[PDB]
């Protein structure tokens, strides 16, 4: 029996201070102008152009899974009609950041370079296998694994892909698409703490012992995911020196997305001490 | 295997054009200065103020309804992996059209009125009954059948509610929520537009006999929803002198739901003609 929802009636307030946070940030690419990076974009190497949209080409990829898999399989496990609203606002901005990263490919690309991106993409190994890994339990019957998963693709996994727009910001390279980037992350941001709290307001209600083993889940997916990361990043790195760099942006992104499951972090600061330039490049 | 989505190969224009004039027109409620119309709204008879609490708790029912299951319930038929993008895009808007009547309420009911609305709204057979019958076909297993079901929920079952706005702003009352109720006419004219589109689309590749039961059926399936609009219509409007204009207003979008699909007009001009103040309510 669908009843119409009432928002004058909000049992969890965090569920209307993020519909109002989400959606007073709603963007689009078009509104970035992003032709003016083409200058900046005929500076880069081959190398580093052919860098650029392979890594872009998977960010794509996980929001295209985000959009169409991970945010509808939460749905069910809504606890309330507005979480349910604030569902639908985020499985929209999925497919505005997948959309974007074609605005991207638009404005700077060739378009042969653009579709060898996407095969590399196809092909990847690492790439398929953390794709796969969140499919499998996006498609699984546990919920709470599937928001584990979700918190780890928001606030992790997109992050080794993140640094490079990041990176060439603070050389003063592609810097409007740098404000496009943060746009997406100040979205994905937000994606992962609340559906982090959620994860956390759903485990109130279980067991002790079901606690413990999906801790213990939580940090063996994460070093799983961590160690297909690092491959993935020297696949995609390696004719550059910054996988170092990649690697330490990496543990401190993944202690963000333990502290929004409302874990303790794994990695120590000195596996997780980013560059102040990348940093400032973030928040700018 | 999901893909990255590619925006540079669209398989169909519509796509795109429908992407774009969507997104483009995305707006909220708290945009719409509705507490202007606190003055207006206390100028209404108790009557009228009964009556505008009911007609919108049931457009919000419609709405939600939409969200949370017909949206949805489109995305595994979609031809291309742009609909579906389009159809994150509409379900999200769904919600705020959903969102927007507690904005209103908010602004300018009390609370009581509201809630007293809203279990009117739980109560009413006729409401209750266009909910079930859309929400039987959204859960069936013919994929025609639900975007027939999705265009009259669009483009025939709001306008019964969508009426009374579009009185008052002709009758220079409550002018910002008629402001805010044309965003919503917006954007389900452009749905109801796209959605009946697709089921011609769709229509393309099927048998010669299957057509005409389908014909058969959307036939069917609107008189019969129109009759039991003619009820609710009946059962809102009683205490008004409104019940006809309403009911040619209902037969006017009939014909406009059914040239979606393909079909030609079943109502003739003498049923469905509109007074030219509501029709300039509509567009200003």
């Amino acid at each position: 029996r669908i009843s119409a929802i009432n928002w004058n009636k909000i049992s969890d307030d965090k569920d209307l201070e993020v519909w109002n946070r989400l959606t007073s940030n709603f963007w689009l690419p078009e509104k970035v102008p992003l032709s003016n990076d083409i200058p900046a974009w005929q500076t880069l190497t081959v190398v580093e152009q052919q860098l650029t949209m392979r890594v872009f080409t998977g960010l794509t990829l996980l929001d295209t899974l985000q959009n169409v898999i991970g945010a509808p399989s939460l749905m069910p496990d809504a606890l309330t009609p507005h979480e349910e609203a604030v569902l639908s606002n985020i499985s929209f901005m999925e497919a505005v950041h997948a959309r974007s990263y074609s605005s991207i490919f638009s404005t700077l690309c060739q378009t042969k370079d653009v579709d060898a991106a996407y095969a590399w993409s196809e092909e990847n190994a690492p790439l398929q296998r953390k794709a796969q890994i969140i499919q499998q339990h996006y498609r699984g019957d546990d919920p709470l694994k599937k928001k584990i998963a979700s918190v780890f693709l928001e606030s992790f996994l997109f992050y080794s892909g993140f640094w490079l727009p990041m990176y060439f910001s603070s050389r003063g390279k592609l810097t409007n698409t740098a404000d496009l980037i943060r746009l997406i992350i100040r979205d994905e941001a937000v994606h992962g703490y609340y559906i982090g709290y959620k994860y956390q307001k759903n485990m109130e209600k279980i067991s002790l012992g079901q606690r413990e083993e999906l801790k213990s889940f939580a940090f063996d997916l994460l070093l799983e995911l961590y160690d297909n990361e690092l491959q993935y990043t020297d696949e995609l790195y390696a004719e550059t020196p910054w996988a170092d760099d990649v690697k330490a942006f990496l543990c401190y992104n993944a202690n963000k997305a333990l502290m929004n499951l409302g874990y303790e972090p794994l990695f120590p600061a000195e596996m997780a001490e980013v560059n102040p330039a990348i940093l400032a490049a973030l928040s700018p």
